[PDB]
């Protein structure tokens, strides 16, 4: 629909990558350049939805690539981003280690500026659009407290951490809100042949991830039967606007986690094409840059 469509490559074909495929297809200003996978994954049978899709091991085999959408594991992502920025390719990621965002942002900023590229990081569900809402609440009521309650949903960094433990064949870890920003964790574990529940319970409950947090552990026959990739996020702020107390704000979403996250990353890919070289979180970009359409028509429709 646009003259020269944006050519988007998907790096890593996991949960995020599969939904990102659909988001790129629906994007009227974008066309799929291809999917980049590990060589090991290239040797498994080709997924049925990737028929007619260029699936390679390096971005150089896909021709021109405007933006790379990084659907890779968290710890693997900054290094992959730096590599692609250095090739002059824009990068979108949903890096979700909050304490490392400032540092990672600086490192990507320097590489991006050196190669006339734009990196948008932490552009997912949380961090991402929830961060944008959170920041808007902040300046509407500067004094007060915001509570971010991550509703019942799967934590895939906690699930694989419970899987690496001695005695667990498979595991599902859930993040559960208990109010005022506090969270409870519940772990469903499929045990190995002949391991006892009582000990493996005490190795998860004393694992560094679940010692200072309230944690419940249950043994189940099939953890795969319990998996659903939906999640909820509820944010509350009670604050002061100017000098007037008791301003009340509530934001809630009930969404498919990877579907939404991939959509935000695709919308951010659109925004990346409109920025000066550098690295940005989502609160550093005009909201209109994430939207497709004529500027005046968007203002007429939304403002
Ligand atoms: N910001 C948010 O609100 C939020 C929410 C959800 C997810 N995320 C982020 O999104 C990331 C991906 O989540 P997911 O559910 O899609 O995970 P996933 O299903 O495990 O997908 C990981 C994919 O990355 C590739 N990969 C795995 N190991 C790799 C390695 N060592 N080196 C290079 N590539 C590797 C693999 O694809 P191939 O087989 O094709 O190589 C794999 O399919 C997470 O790490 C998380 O940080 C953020």
């Amino acid at each position: 629909r646009t003259e020269r469509p944006i050519r988007v490559a998907i790096i890593g074909y996991g949960n995020i990558g599969q939904y990102a495929l659909q988001a790129v297809e629906e994007a009227p200003d974008m066309e799929l350049a291809g999917v980049v996978r590990r060589q090991s994954s290239l040797e498994k049978p080709l997924p049925r939805e990737l028929h007619g899709v260029s699936v390679v091991s390096d971005v150089s085999a896909l021709g021109q690539v405007d933006v790379a959408v990084l659907c890779t594991p968290t710890y693997e992502t900054p290094a992959i981003a730096k590599e692609l920025l250095a090739r002059g390719i824009h990068t979108i990621d949903s890096f979700d280690i909050h304490q490392e965002i400032v540092q990672v942002r600086h490192e990507l900023d320097e590489v991006a500026r050196a190669h006339q590229a734009v990196a948008i990081l932490a552009a997912g569900l949380l961090p991402g659009t929830c961060s944008m809402i959170r920041s808007i609440l902040e300046f509407m009521a500067p004094y007060g407290i915001t509570y971010t309650n991550v509703g019942p949903g799967m934590s895939m960094s906690a699930s694989v951490a419970v899987k690496a433990i001695e005695g667990v064949k498979d595991a599902l870890a859930l993040i559960i809100p208990i109010g005022t920003g506090l969270h409870r964790r519940m772990v469903y574990v499929e045990l190995e042949e002949g391991a006892d529940f009582a000990t493996v319970k005490e190795r998860i409950l004393q694992d560094p991830l679940f010692v200072h947090d309230e944690t419940h552990v249950l043994q189940v026959d099939d953890v795969k039967q319990l998996i659903d990739r939906g999640i909820a996020v509820r944010m509350e702020r009670k604050g002061v606007s100017g000098q007037t107390q008791n301003q009340l704000f509530t934001y809630e979403m009930r969404i498919n986690n990877p579907a939404l996250t991939s959509q935000v990353m695709i919308a951010s890919a659109r925004a990346a094409m409109r920025q000066k070289p550098g690295a940005y979180t989502m609160i550093e970009i005009p909201i209109i840059d994430f939207l497709y359409g004529d500027r005046d028509e968007l203002i007429r429709r939304l403002v």
